[PDB]
């Protein structure tokens, strides 16, 4: 799926990220943007051997099966593949699962140096939510 500003957000709040753990949804909007610029089927290798899963950019590395990977731990018990599905729920619901081990959003890189120290408000602004 090609996902435009206005229908990324609109679903991550209809995906239950609104706020989640405090992160605002620009947060998730952005972050979105700097890890995929939201794309649903990007999947990039990791170059410790894991591979970049779901438009939330999930690492299968430990959080899922990838079936290409010894030593992963699939902890969201879920196939690699469904994070790439059209649907959100795949992706946003192991993305709270990332926070769900409290160690932040500081799991992805993009949001930790490029999308911080940054106005939250400003991808969500003139989107109706």
């Amino acid at each position: 799926k090609v996902f435009g500003r206005c229908e990324l957000a609109a679903a991550m709040k209809r995906h239950g990220l609104d706020n989640y753990r405090g992160y605002s949804l620009g947060n998730w909007v952005c972050a979105a943007k700097f890890e995929s610029n939201f794309n649903t089927q990007a999947t990039n290798r990791n170059t410790d051997g894991s591979t970049d899963y779901g438009i939330l950019q999930i690492n299968s590395r430990w959080w899922c099966n990838d079936g290409r990977t010894p030593g992963s731990r699939n902890l969201c018990n879920i196939p690699c593949s469904a994070l790439l599905s059209s649907d959100i729920t795949a992706s946003v619901n192991c993305a709270k699962k990332i926070v769900s081990d409290g160690n932040g959003m500081n799991a992805w890189v993009a949001w930790r140096n490029r999308c911080k120290g940054t106005d939250v408000q400003a991808w969500i602004r003139g989107c109706r939510l």
